[PDB]
């Protein structure tokens, strides 16, 4: 009953009982996918986390948690299957748990330039953030025929999907990704 779903991807796998928690750590007293969060919320009235450990955490903060399918599947593609398996609704803004500066206009900006095509993406002026992108709900198949297929390549299935980048050069820094503690401590 809106028309976008807001999804903040806060990672698969756990493939070596974890390791940092990046989506937990905190950026100025706040977790960096609760940043995310926020950000979506400003544009969004639905939103929901996909996170695969530390559940019990990601749930404090009173969103919906989504945890990936028994099926396993690697990489990002897998968190944006699962939410779509699990949620209603026609179409997805997906942003990863790392990229806490994320614009009020990301989902209006992405719209606007969809311009027919199934999925867009943001590039920064520099790159590709395929997974921080606006997605039908016509996806969904392919995506799972993709994963189901052994696939794993981000891009790769965006292009197979016919989707397009749409260009943020002019939003300074609103893409910065904060990957390690290392990086964090930098931005606080
Ligand atoms: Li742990």
């Amino acid at each position: 009953m809106t028309t976008i779903t807001g999804v903040v991807l806060a990672g698969g796998k756990a493939r070596r009982m974890g390791g940092v928690d990046k989506g937990l750590l905190e950026l100025n007293g706040k977790p960096l996918w609760q940043h995310v969060a926020d950000a979506l919320m400003t544009q969004l009235s639905h939103v929901v986390v996909n996170a695969n450990r530390h559940q019990e955490i990601y749930q404090a903060s009173g969103l919906k948690v989504i945890e990936d399918s028994l099926a396993d599947y690697p990489g990002p593609l897998a968190g944006m299957l699962s939410v779509m398996q699990q949620e209603a609704g026609e179409w997805f803004l997906f942003c990863p748990c790392n990229t806490p500066y994320i614009p009020p206009d990301l989902a209006a900006r992405l719209n606007h330039q969809r311009k027919d095509a199934p999925v867009v993406w943001v590039h920064d002026g520099e790159r590709d953030h395929p997974t921080i992108a606006l997605v039908n709900r016509a996806i969904e198949p392919l995506l799972l025929e993709y994963l189901q297929a052994g696939e794993r390549r981000v891009m790769v299935f965006m292009r197979l999907a016919g989707g397009h980048a749409v260009d943020f050069s002019d939003h300074k820094d609103a893409f910065v990704n904060v990957n390690t503690p290392e990086e964090l401590a930098r931005w606080q």
